[PDB]
């Protein structure tokens, strides 16, 4: 082992900081949320201090780096430019026994400081000894985007609750597995971080109450439009932590491999399937006591057909909660480089599908960006239409399919020639028109 | 957060330990790994000790506390039974700034021991403070099985190619690019675990040959309605690599907090557009990774159609990482779906601040969501009811969607006036007939 990581408490113990800075700015930053009591002893200060100081959150010393400073400090930090001043600081600190980093000579230091995820009081810390920053910053956003932020909450009403687990589950296997679904219960997570104090103490017995078996709960997650990278943090930490998760074809086969691999997979899409028997196949896995993640693409409550499932949840006494996904006109907005909305351009954004009758008088006025959903059939229908409604012959039209993904497809010509573009592309496609679809030019960065 | 981790270098430092029995040997042996000049201080010894001790590796000094054994030390560690004497060992420790750690009593020392998961040079190091020990156990369980095998090879090898690095690599920048190209290379982590030096090398020496970009860019990012998960992926992925983080009011704190530590921050409030841009543009141009973070979606009512025409008329590049709009995270959280079978077929997003065409939004069967139409409220209640939608239309107004603080107050559209100077930005008013499935879809709390 090359260094011992310790984890100090520091609230109301002296700290010395060399260096006024930005570098020196970010290591105050972390000794003043650690509670530290703060010295800073530098030539001169960038005004993030002076402000710190004002508001009584630190204490300025404006001179050269002097010896005497460090005489009752728990902790230094060298953090100047002159490698000469930060030398006397690491030498003064070592007779002391002041444990001391120097932030660009890792070596020099007698401490490390490492990438942090906070969660507090849940803490983890990465570093490999300075041989590589770079690769800590790595493990650092992955550990970030898996430990949901309220953990630390749920880490703090655990502790208040081990005697009654301990009192409860007789073996450590029955406690540990306890703990497993105490940690990972989502409803018991918001309802510590919304301060529901009747939905914790509901969720808490219910928690007590059911069998160790039972974890029943479905979720409905937004796949997002196809990039495995537009699914939110909260969503891939959901298909995470499932035991099935249930899924059609318009979720990308990038977002399934995130699917951790021990779960159930149900694939429910067209071959070559009505939605009375999802509901109860979500129905059935749930009272089995299993944690059923619903993915779908896009956003579950836009065109979804996914409000029809959760009333039938509602009316079974199971809970449930909503993820968001980017939809699709979000996403082929900003990977086709036509944004929804600017300026003169466009008032409103409509979102509607090609089932019943419409209305086009209404379609058909200006300053819209109109935005058809499964409108590749009646897609000849459409131009027709809005012009013999007055709409301007002239008015941009572009098509996009397999949106945000790499095999996206972007047709784009002028609303008389709508129907011609049309089946150039195939299912699944957006309609979109409007004046905004002429700064595609401009602004399209995607390869 | 409660603990401050540091990583400390312990070669040739003097260290105590009060107690000679398990626990005393459990942290013995950590820092007899991490080269300390160990003195153990105990009434008894239980046989491993004194086989160390035979071996030279630490002192042995028979005998009640001794306090002045803490005279030349930097750690103190009281692992004796009897609480009496290592609260005579912590009062001794504290006197004389030494951090010292209290077997039986995490709350009752100046600092902690954590787990450890060791893939040398490389180390992660879990804890949750003594509230929830189980949960360090877990997480260091699933850590375990998140970091391969290997990867200490990987960081020892770049531990060696570090001077080489800087010696051959100008910038900051290029160096970053060069190890981001490194830590992802599958097959040199191969045939460093095979130890095959020829396959090392020729594929060190093609990666140190390969052009290494030279170019700054902006990125603008999605933060989403304010709900740190409902991040995507990518847009975390960028905050966390970004030089610079360039944000609004309605970006939540809670997003801040996934920003890297040492990237810059640069806030926009009402700051007009053209001080954003040359911001924007004089950071790109000097070659920083430049992120512009902004609620909701960037492209939706988001004023960002052309802030990217002053980068493309400038050569800079740039890409856009969509976000979740605030309809449809209000959408989910507020248990109101956008659409539904026989409630709404369409969707218009529309803004607040010749002007708005209200004989078409007053328009049967659709969802309206209105941005920024707070202050404006009375009239849109007025122009919908005098353009036939009905009186008992039902609305609803949510304030803060997706926080922590989230309030959603509804009713008729006879109420809107009224109902807006219930709430305060930002807030959406949603308006039509899906509001009323509030009460069978609502998982979400009470505000
Ligand atoms: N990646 C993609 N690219 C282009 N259009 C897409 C798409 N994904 C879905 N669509 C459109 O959405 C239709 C299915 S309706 C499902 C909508 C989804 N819940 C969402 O919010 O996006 C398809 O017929 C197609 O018109
Ligand atoms: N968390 C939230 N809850 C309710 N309304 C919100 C919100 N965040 C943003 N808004 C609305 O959005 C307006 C800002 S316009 C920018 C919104 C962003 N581009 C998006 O896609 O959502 C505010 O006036 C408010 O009406
Ligand atoms: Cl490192």
């Amino acid at each position: 082992m090359d260094h011992l990581p310790i984890f100090c408490q520091l609230r109301d113990r002296d700290c010395l900081i060399v260096g006024g800075g930005d570098v020196a700015e970010r290591k105050a930053r972390l000794l003043l949320e650690a509670g530290a009591r703060l010295t800073v002893n530098a030539l001169t200060f960038i005004p993030q201090f002076t402000v710190w100081a004002n508001e009584g959150m630190l204490t300025l010393v404006e001179g050269p780096f002097d010896e005497t400073l460090l005489d009752s400090c728990w902790l230094a930090i060298a953090a100047t430019d002159d490698d000469t001043v930060n030398q006397r600081v690491s030498d003064a600190a070592e007779s002391r026994r002041i444990f001391c980093n120097v932030v660009n000579a890792p070596k020099a230091a007698s401490f490390i400081m490492p990438s942090i995820i906070d969660r507090s009081p849940l803490m983890v810390a990465v570093s490999a000894g300075g041989t590589s920053p770079v690769l800590a910053r790595l493990l650092r956003e992955k550990l970030e985007s898996l430990l949901p932020q309220h953990l630390g909450q749920v880490a703090r009403y655990a502790g208040q609750l081990r005697a009654r687990v301990k009192k409860q589950f007789a073996t450590m296997g029955e406690r540990r597995r306890f703990w497993e679904k105490f940690f990972v219960n989502d409803r018991l997570a918001q309802s510590l971080a919304n301060a529901d104090e009747k939905a914790v103490n509901a969720t808490t017995e219910r928690l007590f109450s059911e069998p160790l078996d039972h974890r029943g709960e479905v979720v409905l997650v937004g796949a997002g439009p196809g990039d495995a990278g537009l699914l939110t943090l909260k969503g891939l930490q959901q298909i995470q932590q499932a035991d099935i998760v249930v899924y059609d074809r318009l979720v990308s086969d990038d977002i399934m491999n995130l699917v951790r691999r021990d779960a159930d997979r149900v694939f429910v899409g067209k071959r070559a399937v009505p939605q009375e028997e999802i509901n109860q196949i979500l129905l059935r896995e749930a009272q089995k006591g299993k944690r059923v993640v619903r993915l779908k693409g896009g956003d579950p409550f836009i065109f979804g057909r996914g409000g029809e499932e959760l009333e039938t949840l509602c009316h079974a006494g199971i809970p449930f909660s909503v993820v968001p996904g980017i939809t699709a006109a979000s996403g082929c907005s900003a990977y086709s480089g036509i944004p929804l909305t600017h300026r003169d351009y466009a008032q409103s954004v409509r979102l509607v599908t090609g089932g019943g009758e419409l209305d086009w008088e209404n379609l058909a006025a200006e300053k819209q960006t109109l935005v058809f959903y499964m409108g590749l059939n009646q897609a000849a229908t459409i131009q027709e239409k809005l012009i013999a409604f007055g709409m301007q012959a002239d008015m941009p039209v572009a098509l996009v399919e397999n949106g945000t993904s790499v095999k996206q497809r972007v047709v784009h010509g002028v609303l008389t020639q709508l129907g011609e573009l049309a089946q150039q592309v195939e299912s699944p496609a957006l309609i979109i028109v409007g004046r905004v679809v002429a700064l595609r030019d401009k602004l399209n960065w995607f390869s």
